[PDB]
């Protein structure tokens, strides 16, 4: 019964935060609404809750109360007004832009994005009539050049794939704020533990809440944080109307629970990433990693004035090629071959060989695709165990 | 274990189609896989998994084995070739429209959509460069006059609101074939037990399973049913990049918990119904009564060419206007005041008071919604006791 | 939303009973409290609580709100004053015995009973000091006789297998009425749909709602009916401290889900039955059939003055006794070969071959299991499926 | 490694042991098995099943194929053979007792035991011609002098409220194997991550998972785990037949995502709770405080010698008797007033104005409760957070 109050600290609000089970027939942990819609006590009420001159519910897509706690206590980790819960980290993406772009409208993203952010952007809404610019958020001097009275939109990542490349949010943050342009940044990697975009000017955040905020890979979801204005703006519109991403309040109550561990999770997830970067470090097979821990990363002053801890992702080239690669993911016996990230269980994937195994070293290489670059999300697992893995895979691969 | 689809019976397909026990250790219920990764056990195998080389999973909003099995079975009911499943019935409708459209393209609407349906056609896809044009589809006269070379795809729903009026679906599916244009229908009212549209011409059916198939109301979801080529289109840009509306597995299997009594609970709404459009039409209270079922229903003889049953909706307009029906409303005690339909719980709205109350007799009249508009929604209660709450609530309508 | 007062019908009063969605903030369905604890506004008030002054929850062991309503309706249903869910149908039975049984009590039992419950009071609470004496319940000058002071409790099933015999219901009680004796009936073949032993006379009553009650079999469940003060010591003895069956609310809502369709489920069940055990009654394979709705049936006149309907379970003999059975069953492809009964899948099973394989021709005939008996649980598929699958196995059972 | 071959961490094993997704279609999280029959391809695999000559499944209640994971996992936790899991704690217990007890048997028990433990084995077994003897468990000779012929079973907690009293896991053991008697451990308080009894010399632990083990308070459920002897004994006969404490595949599903962290929520609570005893340690209103992690406390070393770590429990006694035991306790505003332990949410209770309010001082103390004993669960939320509570609370009692 904390979270709502003066200031309780984060881990007290991951926790409790927007709920008091005095509220609810004292249930500990919150009543699952697992319901579509709400009925009215007078059609006078119904009409009331319908046209927002009263506090209510009548259907789940819209609004339901179990999502509406997810997102409360979402909306209060991320340090906003509110938040918006939805199917799946690209329902909250598309929602958002959908609602946020028009014919004619110009976006400026970060030059490298996840696989189906940029498919909807340079097939989808892209073909819709809205404008796409690749620039690097780093890079304040080009975008300050590149902004045109078009700009609505200012979309990146922050870190970004494949090396963890980093973006001065509140350097983006003050142009757009000039241009009078939406900051929108995808926080799936760090989290509102480890880092909170909102507060260092951004405008909304969007999560796949699928990685680390479920933490357990047995939800698909997506989420929103941003003011209330237009929170509300891509509630009634973007999902409900342009996107039906409408999340499972099971799913919902599965997120929240996930959640009730974020910071120690997330404290574990750094804690082995560091002595796994810092051990990848000493292997003349290893010829380059991208690690916010290392003090070797280019924008190690950037990303440590932005983040709490690192984060428990990490890539690296082996010295060896695609050949190696191949090896060494294929002797890999605890890290599982897989797309995602934010598991309890560690993940570790060779884009040149599995997502990319049809292109050429030609092309793959076009799409800044190296050719022997894997990369890890390393787990909650026992480091020794971790580290023995990629230890021996290390002496398959060559 | 019996659905060898078209041959073995609808109810018979409702519970077995495309699920062998003996495949799953023995399951007679199918495990849930509440799973979002997949992993591969070589990043060979990951490749031709990639590639469409090899058959597999890797990442559930893409595809997700529960979610097929409620997909092939949906198709299944419907006499169509592949299915889709997604978060809610706007995930399907939008999901459908978002890749089957591109700006410059006209789509030709049925006069009366759903709510949501209409917002996001005139203000979602719409303003993106989309031409838009409402047809009265059971006039085959006007939709071949209204064809062009442009258009795309025709799209309505049958019955539909607010008055339950039908297409003639072979009809304009005949027309939509000479100019080549995509017909889908949105068959929620119906399911795929008492009316096929796919058998009558149609290209696509999308359904809001938050609806009847799950006639339970404790899930929102939605489904595609449609070509191979049309749905696997469907998946991998409307879902996959434009929309995220991922159904999450638990509520999958909900559904499909739901379909299995499909036939018998429909069986049930239908008898309920036709008792309740009896008695409502001898009423002095009632002005006008649209119920499929009544030899006195304008398109009789069309809707048992296309509907296997009357349906359980039904709506008539009371003589005292919004008055009348607040009152009515009001006065119902088993049944609910609240939108949607489907439910074992009968549910009833009074737009002119509730919905589209915030407006006045101005467009409620240019919408086709009398002062007086009951939509009922009979649920599964003993008829004996919803005509006692019908009756009494009449009464008290005066 | 009409309770019970017993004036609604079953149909509303099994969908609405004792549930007000207004008193829930309006959610159709009720939310699913599933939480293990529930917090004190004050140390006064958990207080008052412990001492029945107060009510309101503590622990979900002893009482849960989610399961009170499955307790409610269940009562409603059976026209008891109160009910109880727990984790299984022999959590039920073992709960009420444990607590209504010491040493030196003794228990007349029917003659067949299922085999847990057999092997519970003979191997369990048989070998803790409590005399049991199984006797034909049909018979009342046999029971009268086998009537002691020490004769505690009477239990039974009816129907039972395997060849539904019935139970005199109303006389049994008589005589245990004069007695003192306590009559429990576990009702689980029947529901309170087809069955009321209660309104019979029966003290108490059992269910394994793992069966028809929830007709989907996806959970395990059990219930029992009763009387208050009975009822209110299964619980806060039997449940509470011995056996410890707690039911989980998630269950006891999937539970209260199945039995919103509980009397069109039945409806189907029965009409299957029929017309199978028709069916087979004109096959010259077939030498005994025990279905209650045929006219030869032995009890035939007891049975429609206690059921309402001949229930949806049959089991019958094959002429060519073992072997016929196990070629019959090996070639079944519709129904599956498995243990239980109430689900929306037709089940079979032969115990001569499968459950019993292990016995002797002699052991299981002394046992009263026939070589070429065989039961079928008639489930919702399309009669002509189910027959053409019986017909077809009829030839291979050759 | 991915289990227990490379000899796994704990936090390896707690979320990796006993699956490998290459063997179930390569999902990372296994599929819930939520159905309670299992069907066979012919009557003799059935009849194999049955006997247990051929690996499979055939109903839940006895086992499923989610509950044997979560076993299984378990096992390696404890370090033991095998496990079963139970509708709860008590259904772990009693289930446990019911199978190894009859009339004539006789078990020591601990001083103190839970409180429907208790009444279990007063009014329970006990009244069942089972002679039950309590024996201080730290003292090896006062247990060895009440060793009879008749003693079968050893059963104790530890530590045990109110003041968590430890107990010499391996000499009661010792004494055991050499006068017989089975060593069943309650091990709920440390879980097997800060206490293995199995590797000290117990023959089974039980567990109510409903609290650290589950982690959130969403589940009730239990565990047992041992030789897999004894433990096919229990499953065979204490669960089958006179418990029937099933446990939901949802709820085993939810119960070993929970034990997905334990080891670091394990971690947070009992750094939290040092903190908290060291700081209550220091105020002028405590009269005594119960922490094992406390130099002062008698059985210091003992506790340093079972336990790795000193636990999330505390208790201690006000001055001021139950006055200020009220006082405190309202006083509460982040700690929620109810009864359990082990939830991510900070819990507290007053036996003496809660549960036992209404006893006298006399009653109360004729049965192990101070006037002014309150224990804490300390939860994960943020200590500072949790000290001001206290504190204030503290402050709250004069």
């Amino acid at each position: 019964m904390h979270g709502s109050n003066k200031l309780p600290g984060f881990a007290t609000r991951a926790i409790h935060h927007g709920y008091d089970p005095q509220d609810h027939g004292g249930a500990l942990v919150p009543p699952v609404y697992q319901t579509a819609t709400f009925t009215f006590p007078t059609v006078e009420y119904g009409a009331a809750c319908f046209a927002g001159e009263q506090a209510g519910h009548f259907y789940s897509r819209i609004s339901n109360p179990t999502l509406n706690l997810l997102e409360a206590r979402m909306a209060s980790l991320e340090g906003g007004e509110a938040g918006l819960a939805l199917a799946s980290g690209m329902g909250a993406i598309t929602s958002t832009l959908w609602t946020l772009l028009r014919p004619g409208d110009e976006v400026l993203l970060g030059n490298t994005l996840y696989g189906c952010t940029f498919a909807f952007l340079h097939h989808g809404i892209g073909e819709f009539g809205v404008k796409l610019r690749h620039v690097d958020m780093a890079d304040l001097q080009a975008l300050e050049a590149a902004m045109t009275p078009a700009t609505r939109v200012i979309y990146f990542e922050s870190p970004a794939n494949p090396n963890m490349h980093m973006a001065d949010i509140a350097g983006v943050a003050k142009i757009a704020r000039k241009h009078g342009a939406t900051v929108v940044v995808d926080n799936t990697y760090c989290t509102p533990y480890l880092q909170r975009p909102l507060e260092l000017g951004a405008d909304l955040v969007v999560h796949s809440a699928t990685k680390y905020l479920s933490g357990h890979g047995d939800i698909t979801a997506g989420i929103v944080v941003g003011s209330q204005a237009l929170v509300d703006r891509i509630r009634l519109q973007g999902l409900k109307d342009m996107t039906g991403a409408v999340l499972s309040p099971h799913d919902a109550a599965l997120l929240m629970r996930g959640i009730k561990t974020l910071n120690l999770r997330m404290d574990r997830h750094c804690a082995n990433a560091q002595v796994l970067a810092e051990f990848l470090a000493r292997q003349p097979q290893v010829e380059l990693i991208h690690y916010p821990g290392l003090a070797s990363f280019p924008q190690y002053t950037l990303a440590r004035q932005q983040m709490s801890q690192p984060g428990g992702m990490i890539a690296f080239e082996l010295k060896g090629g695609i050949g190696a690669g191949r090896r060494f993911m294929n002797a890999l016996q605890l890290f599982s071959r897989a797309v995602s990230l934010g598991d309890a269980e560690s993940l570790a994937q060779h884009p040149a060989s599995m997502t990319h195994s049809s292109y050429t070293p030609e092309e793959r290489a076009h799409y800044g695709i190296s050719e022997g670059l894997v990369r890890l999300s390393v787990g909650l697992e026992d480091i020794d165990d971790l580290l023995a893995d990629v230890q021996q895979a290390l002496k398959a691969s060559a």
